[PDB]
């Protein structure tokens, strides 16, 4: 037996996972690698003619476009019903294999957890002027802004963006350079995806940055996801589902958190010490329909209007 996977996830991440799945299941996985968003475009072009059985992406916006297009199979309840609601389609059209959340990183030399305000909205204050770094070209930042729009509307969101721009940010290419800049003393705070700082702490246990959450439910704690789904057009849904269940298995989940530095979606995983307990993330996370992150173009418009792009 074989299935076809369209992977928005990189081969160096995916390959060991699919190889162990193949070894255990006897099912071969033929993978087309690509950009998360561009593979969702391809799937919409292929429609019912797609050869794909499984789609695995690393941004909820693209998955949402597939869900809205009617291209995803409803998963068995046995796959999704036990997962936290931040990690599943309500109607069972996809599940998170791992959590890719927004956090706030801070200098351990020049700041502390006490400096972190209740809301991401509070970073426009003078207390933070010139002390934070933004990466407005980062996909994680952008989907976070889309989530802020969904939760709070454009006017609040644009006001925040402008106030953040008026607060003298330093502008960086990506999360790695933002975190390095904390180490280097250029900035004391950065809005980042959760899985970069683990990489620094693994290469150097005493890297002088930690990361943490805003208050419970704040949009700054958004949990994006590396979502996986079965195509409605698949004629091999049992095999596709076995693949998904493999990725939710303890060995795969432990790998995602220890090696990839993303949050697990299940209990019983030894936590990455940089991330801490899954229970804390569940308390921190905002309630957001991730399928609503599909509106990237509206977000890029607001960022252009704020002068951040
Ligand atoms: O494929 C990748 O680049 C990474 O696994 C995921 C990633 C991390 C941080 C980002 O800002 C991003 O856009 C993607």
């Amino acid at each position: 037996q074989d299935i076809t996977l369209y992977s928005g996830r990189g081969e160096t991440l995916v390959k060991p996972i699919i190889e162990q799945f193949e070894k255990q299941s006897g099912i071969k996985v033929n993978v087309r690698y690509g950009d998360t968003a561009q593979l969702a475009v391809l799937l919409q072009e292929e429609g019912a003619r797609s050869p794909a059985d499984v789609y695995w992406g690393q941004d909820a916006g693209a998955m949402g476009a597939l869900a809205n297009a009617g291209l995803l199979a409803t998963l068995p309840e046995a796959v999704y019903k036990q997962l936290p609601e931040i990690y599943t389609s309500k109607t069972g059209q996809w599940v998170a294999a791992s959590g890719r959340s927004r956090v706030i990183a801070y200098s351990t030399e020049r700041a502390s957890a006490e400096d972190i305000p209740a809301s991401v909205f509070d970073l426009t204050s003078e207390k933070y002027q010139g002390r934070f770094g933004l990466a407005p070209t980062n996909g994680g930042f952008q989907s976070f802004v889309t989530a802020m729009r969904v939760q709070h509307g454009d006017e609040k969101t644009l006001a925040w963006l402008k106030a953040m721009k008026a607060n003298q940010p330093k502008i960086y290419r990506n999360n790695t350079t933002q975190i390095q800049a904390i180490g280097d003393g250029e900035i004391d705070f950065a809005l980042v995806n959760n899985y970069y700082l683990p990489r620094f702490v693994a290469a150097n246990a005493s890297f002088p940055a930690k990361q943490t959450y805003f208050a419970e439910g704040d949009i700054g704690n958004l949990v994006n996801v590396a979502g996986v789904a079965v195509l409605k057009s698949s004629k091999k849904q049992p095999q596709a589902i076995q693949f998904i269940e493999y990725m939710l298995s303890p060995a795969a989940q432990q790998y995602f958190t220890s090696v990839v530095g993303e949050y697990p979606v299940t209990q019983g995983i030894i936590p990455n010490p940089v991330l801490g307990e899954l229970d804390t993330l569940l308390q921190a996370a905002p309630s957001i329909d991730l399928d609503q992150l599909a509106d990237l173009q509206g977000t890029l418009k607001l960022l252009r209007d704020a002068g951040l792009l």
